[PDB]
């Protein structure tokens, strides 16, 4: 069983057009209490309903900071962003080289690394068992994993090598930029792909990890088990290992295969659904909000 599965939704900013910025199709009622949102007369209830006005910092301290504590205690954690293309999934997870953006725009990734490094260094006040931080960067393109940090980022990995990909040591949270830069210049991107940057925290006898998952939004237009294979697999997993058991379908997809060591008992899984405020994307927003409902239900 998974220690906890949380669902969060973040409304994308409304792009003004010729100075005019129309109202969002997404609504947050006075009783939302930071957990519910109304769309198309449908009110969805989640653990976190963030309006486009929320800042990176506020979204991080509420949604991720908690997980950092769990990671340092030794638990496996995973934060996954999914949703329609252009809704700020990449922006929110912080997949772009930090030194290239402004502080108030930094995403989860660098913010989490700052807290991890701060608390780990906080253990120097009482220098005890040595600790080491690592980072791995994996890309998924056409149901095939690619180690963007190795010397063969062009060669598709195997089911075994996946949980063995290269882990580069991090002495300072500032080493992040390097890792992200190298990975970007090694990725394949069909022309759309998923990314997984895992922050590893290891001791002489323990290995905990925090997976930052940045799913790509579908490419093109859709016709007027019908979405991301990975998404379906995670729910199928959570549900499976959530009553009986006995063979968890980690092999149903590369995503659940790569995150197999994290999608275990007492681990943590958090979804961050990104939706568009535009009306022309209603069909997409509802589909995205409904999956999250399924995910929640899977318990
Ligand atoms: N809250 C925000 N504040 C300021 N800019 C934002 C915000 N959210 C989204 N953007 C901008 O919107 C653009 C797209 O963000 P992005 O994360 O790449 O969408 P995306 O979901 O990753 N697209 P895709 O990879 O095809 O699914 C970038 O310029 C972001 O900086
Ligand atoms: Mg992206």
């Amino acid at each position: 069983k998974l220690s906890a599965v949380r669902i969060a939704v973040r409304e994308a900013p409304y792009r003004q057009f010729l100075g005019r910025r129309e109202p969002s199709v997404v609504q947050f009622p006075p009783w939302s209490d930071g957990k519910s949102l109304i769309v198309d007369q449908n009110e969805f209830h989640f653990d976190h309903a963030f309006p486009a006005t929320i800042s990176q910092d506020e979204m991080y301290q509420a949604l991720i900071l908690p997980l950092v504590d769990k990671l340092l205690e030794g638990f496996q954690c995973t934060a996954l962003a999914y949703g329609q293309t252009g809704t700020g999934k990449s922006y929110s997870m912080g997949m772009t080289p930090p030194g290239e953006i402004l502080p108030e725009h930094l995403g989860i990734l660098p913010r989490a690394l700052g807290d991890i490094f701060e608390r780990v260094t906080a253990r120097q006040e009482n220098n005890k068992d040595a600790i080491q931080v690592y980072a791995s960067f994996i890309e998924i393109y056409n149901e095939k994993p690619f180690d963007l940090l190795g010397s063969t980022p062009h060669m598709p990995m195997v089911a075994a090598r996946c949980q063995r990909c290269t882990c580069l040591p991090l002495h300072s949270q500032a080493d992040l930029h390097h890792i992200l830069e190298l990975g970007t210049r090694n990725r394949r991107v069909s022309s759309r792909s998923h990314a997984i940057v895992t922050i590893h925290v290891k001791s002489k006898t323990h290995h905990s990890r925090m997976n930052i998952v940045d799913l790509a939004g579908s490419e093109g237009v859709r016709r007027t088990v019908n979405i991301n294979l990975g998404l379906l697999s995670i729910n199928k997993v959570v549900m499976s290992m959530a009553a009986g058991h006995t063979v968890i379908p980690y092999r149903d997809s590369v995503l659940t295969t790569v995150l197999q060591a994290s999608l275990t008992a007492q681990s943590y899984l958090t979804f961050l659904a990104c939706i568009s405020p535009h009306q022309c994307d209603l069909s997409e927003t509802l589909s995205t909000l409904r999956f999250g409902t399924s995910a929640k239900a899977a318990a």
